[PDB]
RNA sequence: UAGCGUAUAUUAAAGUUGCUGCAGUUAAAAAGCUCGUAGUUGGAUCUUGGGAGCGGGCGUCCCCGCCCUCUCGGCGGGGCCC
């Protein structure tokens, strides 16, 4: 199988061709070969969300990342359309780097490589066609944290549904929960 | 009570020297006012929940083990090892 488009760490390609041969045959379309040869996927998972359904995570080199960003909507569109049934986000790939402990000649950690960091920016990206504008982190007398995320209003029509795909992904790549919420006008 | 009084130094009483812990309108006590160097003090932010068996009951509690590094390992190149 043509598998051109996934660079790796070095080897793995895990029967995930079916991201590579979808966008082998989303060549020869309308209109977006001027921007989808150069830019590529690294990785791809096919993970359980909520009860039956499935959704499936791209993770992508971060300069290419923004590049995905201008076009993603159209290309998830007809993604989703081969891939029925099916629920489709875009994740950067993030590196994060552990925390310096008092254990050659290390160079200081940047602050956009920390786990916080790491975490806002996948949220970020997770739910892009929509913004977040706000965070509401609740601690429900447990030790528990739940965050609530508001996004914008403008495009609910377009993503409301997959807020529960966005709940489970979040919960299984980063480890904490979130509910999302469209708040009324500010 | 075989002891008891007096003088003086000192401690508690004394939160009447105050770190714990005092005061400063009118009782004694905020500089006429501003700048200012030592001194003293200084906003938020970089690893957290799922983690590995013993684990105060995997019992959604958890004795608790976290699922630092590499040049000779010495129990020029075999696992039993440090
Ligand atoms: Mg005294
Ligand atoms: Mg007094
Ligand atoms: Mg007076
Ligand atoms: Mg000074
Ligand atoms: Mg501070």
């Amino acid at each position: 199988s043509a598998k051109i488009v996934k660079p790796n760490g070095e080897k793995p390609d895990e029967f995930e061709s079916g991201i590579s041969q979808a966008l082998l045959e989303l060549e020869m379309n309308s209109d977006l070969k001027a921007q989808l040869r150069e830019l590529n996927i690294t990785a791809a998972k096919e993970i359980e969300v909520g009860g039956g359904r499935k959704a499936i995570i791209i993770f992508v080199p971060v300069p290419q990342l923004k590049s995905f960003q201008k076009i993603q909507v159209r290309l998830v569109r007809e993604l989703e359309k081969k891939f029925s049934g099916k629920h489709v986000v875009f994740i950067a790939q993030r590196r994060i780097l552990p925390k310096p402990t008092r254990k050659k000649n290390k160079q200081k950690r940047p602050r956009s490589r920390t786990l916080t960091a790491v975490h806002d920016a996948i949220l970020e990206d997770l739910v892009f066609p929509s913004e977040i504008v706000g965070k509401r982190i609740r601690v429900k007398l447990d030790g528990s944290r739940l965050i609530k995320v508001h996004l914008d209003k403008a495009q609910q029509n377009n993503v409301e549904h997959k807020v529960e795909t966005f709940s489970g992904v979040y919960k299984k790549l980063t480890g904490k929960d979130v509910n999302f919420e469209f708040p009324e006008f500010q």
